[PDB]
């Protein structure tokens, strides 16, 4: 679990997405896993707007950060799940690094904001929806 607060947004991941996101849908994408809902109160996270690859993570299944080194956004094929058929998922960055499925919407972190949140994993990866081009989210 996890989510992104910027302005009068809430960023979460499309499939953990609550009957209160969809009431108050802003925009999704089941390619990228994303979905953005509107908020009445202020977020208190800011975006990076770069090209950084290094950044730090958080892991909710050791209840600790961790440094990654991430390939750019995308397009990797990701298995058939409970939530999605077997597809391509876009916008996707991979890293080595622990991950279980209930590390998703863990934030990624470089030196100049908010990169992504935690979308993905297997044995020592981890994945991240990459989130540096909505450039609506802040104007
Ligand atoms: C941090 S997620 C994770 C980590 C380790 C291991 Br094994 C497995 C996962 C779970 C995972 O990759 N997905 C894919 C995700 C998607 N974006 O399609 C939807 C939820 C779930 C089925
Ligand atoms: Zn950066």
């Amino acid at each position: 679990s996890g989510a992104i607060y910027v302005g009068n947004y809430r960023v979460v991941n499309r499939h953990l997405a609550t009957h209160n996101d969809w009431a108050n849908l802003v925009w999704e994408d089941s390619s990228r896993d994303l979905l953005v809902s509107s908020t009445t109160a202020q977020g208190c996270d800011t975006i990076a707007r770069c090209d950084c690859q290094t950044g730090v993570y958080y892991c909710s299944s050791r209840r600790k950060h961790y440094p990654v080194s991430f390939s750019k956004p995308s397009l990797i094929f990701v298995e058939a799940s409970e939530y999605y058929p077997a597809r391509y998922q876009s916008h996707l960055m991979l890293a080595v690094g622990h991950s279980e499925p209930g590390d998703c919407g863990g934030i990624l972190r470089c030196q100049h904001g908010v990169v992504g949140i935690v979308s993905t994993g297997g044995n020592g990866l981890v994945g991240f929806a990459d989130v540096r081009d909505l450039l609506w989210l802040d104007e």
